[PDB]
Parts: C-alpha cells; structure tokens; sequence
C-alpha cells in the first residue's frame, strides 16, 4: 500500500505575513515541493480532515527524501514549507473531489 500522488504543479504564490518569510519563500523557492501525497478523497467527509493527512505525508516524504541525500532543511523552510504543501492539498482536494 502507498500513497497516491498529485500532479506536479507550479508553486504557489503565498503573501506570508512574516515578511521574513515571505522574501525567505522567494529566495528558496525550488526547496519545497511540488506535488503532493495523500491518502484517497472518498476516504474523508471533509476538506480540513484530508488536508491534514496530505500535509503530513507530503512532509513526511519530502523531509525523509531530503535527508537521505546528505541535505537539511531549515525551521524556515519547514514553517513555509508546510504552508506550500497545505495549499497545493486545498488545491489537490479540490481538484480531486
Ligand atoms: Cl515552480
Ligand atoms: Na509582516
Ligand atoms: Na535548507
């Protein structure tokens, strides 16, 4: 048993309120995912219950992937990336429903 994957799509633009963030998103754009991982729509009666599994499985993969090849990830980039991946989740969810 896996997960079932999205499309890869563009990565979103995202107005973080921490500026910080917002100029830090930017610069390090290509760090975060663009596609998502999650467990099939049918399985849940809402939105906020999916997107919540898809953003732990989507970070989960990402940060194991990430490990492994002798990379890190900042606490940045996990805070903006989990902002990522919960948009493209919406957008999956949506799309998918
Ligand atoms: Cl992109
Ligand atoms: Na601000
Ligand atoms: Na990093």
């Amino acid at each position: 048993g896996g997960y079932m994957l999205g499309s890869a799509m563009s990565r979103p633009l995202i107005h973080f309120g921490n500026d910080y963030e917002d100029r830090y998103y930017r610069e390090n754009m290509y760090r975060y995912p663009n596609q998502v991982y999650y467990r099939p729509v049918d399985q849940y009666s809402n939105q906020n219950s999916f997107v919540h599994d898809c953003v732990n499985i989507t970070v989960k993969q990402h940060t194991v992937t990430t490990t492994t090849k002798g990379e890190n990830f900042t606490e940045t980039d996990i805070k903006i990336m989990e902002r990522v991946v919960e948009q493209m989740c919406i957008t999956q969810y949506q799309q998918e429903s």
